[PDB]
């Protein structure tokens, strides 16, 4: 009737190639795209079986059986379209079956062209300029609207408001349930900060669990009451995954500008000091920044932190733990892997949470001195073990190693003097940084990488997701391993994103040369999943807990 | 009827939200996609107009007359989805009319959700060891696929063979028809490569005009024929733009492999050689790698452009040219703004083209010699000039530097002395590299880059296009200046790809705090479409020609 008139034009309207066909592959329906994609028009396709027009297989007997038993219109499958005379078309693909209320009559097909994604100029200009996860602006987005807002030369009539939000039990959500439950965490509180705020306002993902917020021409009171409100909004957010709750707070920094006198780097570094400081003041409050009273707190943090690091130093209180890796695949005879583990005990003998002293290290520049500690304690544990003839040789030894350490001139010629004094071949050393510190500084780590494998040492990216931006630093990095983020592996077996993202890690890690080691695998269950995808190491509670490694 | 229940599968099994109206905005379809980007099932927003559901609004009256009239399917516009409860959805909108025959009775809306593009990944697999435009491996699957063809212990039984063949005329056709002309050439020698090969062998696109091909287990006869049959065919093919047709032809480089004794850096390099020999020999030809014969062909080349350019050098015969740069912005006073041009004069006093001197100056590590003569030919025309107090000052000067001089420490010396010998102020000096070579040696870029910024020059980044890779370079290349590539420029009146691109450069050069050039600008029509888009600067023949600038 005049349904197929409305039902043409709007597939006609869809970009992708529309196949409908019956059980035995007989042509019913094509669009445009599928048309263009085959070779081949409705008029001379109609009735025709599908093999015998153009073949859809894996990259170089029938799809239809697939479709209508095992492969749905869940997961996209990686297909080419082969068109028995103009070669083929790169296509993911989409089948679903037809039914006529219990009877399968046939199959549809939705083939997106891989070839088109280079001519999305508007979605290309979308990604540039917001984060893919919330669709909020990004930093990059964020930072040149508040650039705008402090020179601009018009609507520039009052004081600017700009706030760094972020949320205090992100990473126990991501890591305790998973990357699933981390990303939905993170969508629901960028809901409850656009439904508080107005047309007007720029409402940023700056990166991880923090976002920004820009109140331009906002009264200084007015600024303060709303961060107030937004912070007693997400106190009042009932987030769950599977039943289970969370409670969720956010630590805001607020600072008041005037454009025409405050700068973006010093707008940036002051809204960074008052959000550090309202974690440092309990976390779930709004620290108003204040020449006077940051910088004398920010002062103060810093005279009681490089005292209470040397203390630590000085009374042999940190200590180093190793947890094992182990290869997953055939016939492995490489000798013991591990990865160190820092701990520091305070002074009454107790274990002191890393995020008790690890931020507050790097916030004021005491991460190469812990660093130094680390790998030179290290060596000498290595030399002790070794007076055992009987203890079971260490491979390999991962170290993790800051941003700050990365960026250390002076380090190379710390670590040459490190292997005169212990004698450790390099080769046994794997040093790691998390894809975040080598991004930030990235010139600076490509070049300790290359100084270091010089040397003889290996080395790991840890913390990495796969993605195109990460894929494209990767290729600059030349690491020897790649470790997969276990909120990724967490969650594999119960969610097909962050299993399909376990997959794709893998798969490109290995086309680029590196090894892939998965962390958090706990169930023997969720090891052999990765051993089944092909993931080259292991580590995790199924494999080892943290032992103590040092004296 | 029975139609209905096909229809609705089929846009159930499509990804993006559909939505279907009358011309008063009557809700008649909406897909499980568009009912959960809505937050309306049908059978609740059936007959009730769009508006007083939810809202499709630019980035913080109505829509549907822009769609029966102005804006239509082609396109995609970037809209908020407003849910006027759970805030909105980041979408992009394709909308078309609907009709009865000659009577529009509604409009179909097609939405794809922005935040779901993270969610794809068997295409971010797909994008990683695939060429975007011509759906071939990429050069990282390649080189992967290379190794695993020379380090596997099965099926290793012959000798495989490499080949890297460049299209010669690729440049001609990007330059002189455009890049929507480059692209169309690239696809039809790809589907040329495809035909000519079998299952087994792997064709990528390793980057710009070369592709590489692996012929495994191969005798060394039958990929030489193979070769010849390749280079043929493409002989054989009538490539046409716009009516005008073009001569196609391929350089081809030929290596013979042995897994077990042949390295990946060597077969590349190998290839590479052989590549560079065909070019050196004529163009339309294969040249089979010998270690005897391309090295000491390799070694004669080295000697003879050592003495080449030293000779030109030495009898002055290299000049300088400059082509204006000028601002397309409202009320300029920033003074002259030039881009410098090397020539060079044979015995004779005729010009050679560039690509009779600079590939092979490249090729054997002259180019150092060339950048250090420029840039004190430039400093010494720029006093010389300075001698007349009625000289138009220049407030730009803009020099093109080789990865050569990039990668060299003592530049940043030689520069120093420069400016104490001929004292121009480093402000007035802006240094180019293309986004080709920045990428090449990183971390050794952005060094330069910090460093010559240190100093007082400015920065340029050259033969830039749009993508999420070029963007994520870009936000560590701290550049000034953002050169569109000419080829965009040349037919962005003619191709809605080409403007879309140029807009999208402009864009977001400017959300990174660059400024943006437009190269290629041949006619007043181009650079009135340039200003109307908001690029801030323009150079070509409807702005000013090379005019000699050196005595």
């Amino acid at each position: 009737d005049a349904e197929r008139e409305r039902a043409q034009i709007t597939l006609a309207s869809i970009g992708d190639g529309v196949i409908t066909a019956d059980t035995q592959g007989g042509i019913s329906y094509l669009n445009p795209a599928a048309e263009q994609m085959t070779n081949w028009t409705l008029d001379k396709a109609r009735g025709l079986p599908l093999a015998s027009l153009f073949r859809i297989v894996d990259e170089s007997l029938l799809i239809e059986q697939i479709l209508s038993g095992e492969i749905d219109g869940g997961r996209e499958h990686s297909k080419l379209v082969l068109r028995h005379d103009g070669s083929s078309v790169p296509v993911t693909l989409v089948g679903a079956p037809i039914h006529r209320g219990a009877e399968i009559t046939g199959v549809v097909l939705v083939l997106h062209d891989m070839t088109r994604e280079r001519q999305y100029m508007a979605r290309l200009s979308w990604q540039a300029t917001h984060d893919a996860l919330t669709g909020l602006t990004n930093r990059r987005e964020f930072e040149y609207r508040l650039q705008i807002a402090l020179e601009r030369l018009e609507r520039n009539s009052g004081r600017h408001a700009l706030m760094f939000l972020d949320l205090d039990q992100f990473k126990l959500v991501n890591d305790t349930c998973g990357h699933a439950a981390g990303d939905e965490l993170l969508r629901q509180v960028c809901t409850l900060l656009q439904q508080g705020l107005r047309e007007g306002d720029t409402l940023a993902r700056l990166g991880g669990d923090e976002f920004g917020i820009l109140l331009e021409n906002c009264p200084a009171e007015k600024a303060v009451e709303i961060a107030d409100h937004l912070r007693k909004t997400i106190q009042d957010l009932h987030f769950t995954w599977s039943g289970q709750p969370f409670n969720c707070t956010v630590s805001v920094g607020l600072v008041h500008l005037l454009p025409g006198i405050s700068t973006l780097e010093e707008a940036l570094r002051s809204a960074d000091m008052a959000c550090y400081m309202a974690k440092e003041k309990g976390r779930n409050r709004v620290q108003v920044f204040h020449q006077d009273d940051v910088e004398l707190s920010m002062r103060f943090g810093e005279m009681t932190w490089v005292q209470r690091i040397h203390l630590a130093l000085e009374e042999d209180r940190f200590s180093l733990y190793a947890q094992p890796i182990v290869p997953l695949g055939e016939g492995a005879e490489e000798g013991l892997h591990v990865e160190l583990l820092l701990r520091l005990r305070d002074e009454g003998g107790r274990l002191v949470p890393p995020l008790s002293f690890i931020p507050a290290a790097e916030r004021y520049g005491l991460m190469t001195l812990i660093d130094r500690w680390v790998v030179e304690n290290a060596f000498r544990t290595l030399v002790e073990r070794a007076q055992d003839p009987r203890a079971e040789p260490i491979g390999t030894c991962a170290i993790n190693l800051s941003g700050a350490t990365i960026g250390d001139e002076s380090f190379l010629q710390f670590l040459t003097e490190l292997f005169a004094r212990y004698r450790i071949p390099p080769q046994t050393i794997c040093f790691e940084v998390t894809e975040t510190v080598a991004v930030a500084n990235l010139a600076s780590a490509i070049r300790f990488i290359n100084e270091l494998k010089d040397t003889g040492c290996r080395f790991s990216l840890d913390d990495f997701c796969a993605g195109m931006s990460s894929f494209i630093y990767l290729k600059h990095l030349p690491v020897d391993y790649l470790k997969i983020d276990g909120s990724f592996v967490k969650d594999m077996l119960e969610d097909p994103i962050d299993r399909a993202m376990v997959q794709v890690i893998n798969h490109i890690g290995h086309v680029m040369g590196k090894r892939t080691i998965a962390e958090f695998v706990e169930t023997v269950e969720v090891m052999e999943a990765l051993r089944e995808i092909g993931i080259d190491y292991a580590q995790g509670l199924a494999i080892g807990a943290p032992l103590p490694f040092s004296r």
